[PDB]
DNA sequence: CTGGGGTCCT
DNA sequence: AGGACCC
């Protein structure tokens, strides 16, 4: 039977969480960076050629009058997320999360629940809010077009109740799976909706200009596909089946063959709690180890407080690094440690100095390029 | 001048 | 422990 979805993406995340804290910064180019990149900017910056994850001096130099502001701790982007997350959770119990500014709600029980409330005579009333993709002629008659401009009834709700709530805006996109709903989302931007009929199915998915811009067709699967003369969602499409699976094994080529005609059998998860907490650090170089020790008490303290405040409690430890391409060392955290979540820390450090001396040998001198620490494995 | 996070699969 | 993918 035929769902609905919607999939919701906010403007521009970073900079309207930090537009919303200064308003000073409302009206004019705001770039938001983390060390030489500019991960995001509003869309005033935009307009004047500054583009998502611009270097800082292509930025600048597109732009010189920009405004720069640091978004290195997501701490303020994070409660955000979840703040939205925990709204959107009202309307469904069932709500996906993809990143920090993306998620998913499976529509189609609700959209059921308001038609079945619904006589004869307000059937004929039903009205699609915001756009339809490609200025399809809507059909009342037909129940699958009803259903979805339910849908965009209810991603109106959604994204007014975002505004009025949260002070955030952004993009819905409705359709009947999650890959047709996140590809029709961000058709009409910034803080606009867009329904897509099924007639127009394959006109979005023909719309994309390369497959890389497919979800679940990355850089090395759009490179291993590049390779055998697949540019376009047609090749893909009319690909033999065969040497596909061949290439990619059987389980990438089925689905991402699946993904070219715009098909998603996949569900929408309930994404919950985090699985995972983690920082990082960058920079130019880290070859004192007192500094790594102090790069990961850093990092540490942070983490510490953030577990502290899920109320829940790792069972692993994880250390990343980057040597100047990534590798990592785990193990579970001790159970009196973890019952003690007294100074945690120093064990802490005892044990991830373990780690990192298992990776990196200091009797020979070593470049880092990045130090990261992950608590998993939550209870 | 290539961040700082996340998920699941193998 | 690494690799693929997402933002
Ligand atoms: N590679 C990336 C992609 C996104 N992000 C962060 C910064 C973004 O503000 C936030 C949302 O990512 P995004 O949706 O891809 N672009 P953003 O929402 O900023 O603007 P829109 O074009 O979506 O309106 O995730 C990141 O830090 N690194
Ligand atoms: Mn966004
Ligand atoms: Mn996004």
């Amino acid at each position: 039977s035929s769902r609905v979805i919607v999939h919701v993406d906010l403007d521009c995340f970073y900079a309207q969480v930090e537009m919303i804290s200064n308003p000073e910064l409302k009206d004019k180019p705001l770039g938001v960076q983390q060390k030489y990149l500019v991960v995001t900017c509003n869309y005033e910056a935009r307009k004047l050629g500054v583009k998502k994850l611009m270097n800082v001096r292509d930025a600048k130099e597109k732009c010189p009058q920009l405004v720069l502001v640091n978004g290195e701790d997501l701490t303020r982007y994070r409660e955000m997320s979840y703040k939205v997350t925990e709204l959107l959770e009202e309307f469904s119990p069932v709500v996906e999360r993809l990143g920090f500014d993306e998620n998913f709600v499976d529509l189609t029980e609700m959209v059921e629940k308001r038609l079945q409330q619904l006589q004869s005579d307000e059937l004929s009333a039903v009205t699609v809010s915001g756009h339809v993709y490609n200025n399809q002629s809507i059909n009342l008659l037909d129940v699958l077009h009803i259903r979805l401009l339910v849908g965009s009834q209810i991603a109106a709700e959604m994204r007014e109740a975002m505004y009025n709530q949260l002070g955030l805006t952004g993009c819905a996109g409705v359709a009947s799976n999650k890959l047709l709903a996140k590809l029709v989302s961000g058709v009409f931007k910034p803080n606009q909706q867009t329904v897509l009929l099924p007639e127009s199915c394959q006109h979005l998915i023909h719309s994309l200009n390369h497959i890389k811009e497919i979800p679940g067709i990355g850089y090395k699967t759009a490179k291993c596909l590049e390779a055998l003369g697949i540019n376009s969602v047609r090749d893909l499409q009319t690909f033999s089946p065969k040497i596909l699976e061949k290439e990619l094994g059987i389980s990438v080529a089925q689905r991402i063959q699946k993904l070219s005609f715009g098909e998603d059998n996949s569900p929408v998860i309930l994404s919950g709690p985090p699985q995972s907490f983690s920082e990082e650090d960058s920079f130019k170089k880290c070859s004192s180890e007192v500094e790594a020790k102090n790069k990961i008490e850093e990092l540490l303290a942070s983490l510490l407080n953030r577990v502290c405040q899920d109320g829940r409690k790792p069972h692993t430890v994880r250390l990343i690094i980057r040597r100047y391409g990534r590798e990592s060392r785990q193990c579970p955290i001790p159970s009196h440690v973890i019952q003690k979540l007294y100074d945690v820390m120093t064990p802490m450090v005892d044990i991830l100095m373990k780690l990192f001396r298992n990776m990196v040998n200091v009797k020979m001198p070593f470049h880092l390029t990045l130090l990261s620490v992950c608590f998993c494995n939550l209870k």
